[PDB]
């Protein structure tokens, strides 16, 4: 699961203006802090998988909240959280069969189990990190 | 059905480590002396039942406390035998089907083409190094 | 789909506390804020998953952002939204077929015979505090 | 999994003897540590067994060595811990359908990954020891 810090700000006759450190472009807003939450992430959603969907290599760094809070930018910002997961993006994974070996199956299986995870999302996730 | 010998000492306060006099590369401890045990027995499982499913033969003849009682180096010791049963481990790594984004499966075998790697390998590899770096 | 608001505050040193408005009863915490909100999600949705099972209805009106965000409890929150979807969510127990020593379940079944009790409950409870050796 | 500390003794005029701090009465020999060590194994076995199947209960206190090497009785003695689970008691478990909440489920899963355990053999070691 990936973790998009979201810079919200808001004014008094405007409605909440929206900012995404980590995809500079991406503007987006909401009547409410709630719906420009929302409309944040189909943007990130969308700029994921378009960006795929043309054939380029798409890097996922997250920044933390923790390094940008302070940034004199972001002053007086609400922050927030999108939470992004590999299977929000593609619809149509493709099953293959593969051999692990058992130790390493073992270790998935007691990291999985207590975080409603699969063996097919932890390597997923496994796969996409080692090629960064 | 393999008996491996295997010798508790203590070391510091409330820390006990075991030696395998038969598997010389595992070293396991316990907080007691009945974790220690229960913790070498499991390093020594997944040992054999790792070169086994390798494709490796692993039947040679293990030590007998007896022979090793009395050697200074396991003066003290605390003494147990972990029995292995071979009979029902497998000789190849376990196949399973996954679900994989078409987007990473695709740079995972554009990746694999080029090192002659395969698709189990490296992701076998790779689901090693997200357990590491989880910590 | 429900969507739970949560709110993320530092509370001490290095850890981040969360508050679920709509279940009060949830008090989870990370040692950074992802962290915290990834140990959130699995608190919700083993909660709601878990009285489900219970054979409740759990659908009603989450909390949103918009009419928690100026509150002073809230001041400095750092916000997320917790997606939980109900669709795959059984209204029963998971129901397994397990092997157990004639002898054991002899005085499990003797056991609950004029507690009122059933086997599963009685595996349950006693599962939860055999786990409850934590180290 | 169970461990039973048992004491061998040996003098050169004869072989080498074992006693049971769990299982007074219990007096076990070989002619190497070894054949001792199984030995006693057998006969804490038999032991278990026979009275499971008079009809009695039997309550599995093990002692630890830790605790018991210090004893005036047990100065000079080799240690060894006797390993005994409960598969090797019963020939013919039983199979039975039973319901479990999945959280607990959840957790025992995670538990018995790292330690080549089963749902079965976890709930039958928790059936026994909260049941006293
Ligand atoms: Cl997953
Ligand atoms: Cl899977
Ligand atoms: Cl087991
Ligand atoms: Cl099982």
């Amino acid at each position: 699961m990936m973790e998009f810090p979201i810079a919200v700000h808001k004014d008094d006759g405007s409605v909440y203006g929206v900012t995404v450190p980590d995809i500079p472009g991406v503007h987006s807003w909401g009547e409410t802090i709630d719906d420009a939450i929302k409309n944040t992430r189909e943007a990130i959603v969308g700029h994921v998988e378009t960006l795929i969907e043309l054939g380029e290599d798409v890097e996922f760094t997250c920044s933390t909240v923790e390094e940008l809070v302070a940034k004199p930018e972001y002053a007086g910002a609400v922050w927030a959280l999108v939470s992004v997961d590999l299977s929000q993006l593609d619809s149509k994974p493709e099953r293959i069969n593969v051999s692990i070996p058992r130790f390493v199956l073992h270790k998935i299986d007691a990291y999985v189990a207590s975080r409603h995870e699969t063996r097919s999302g932890f390597l997923a996730r496994a796969a996409l990190e080692a090629l960064n």
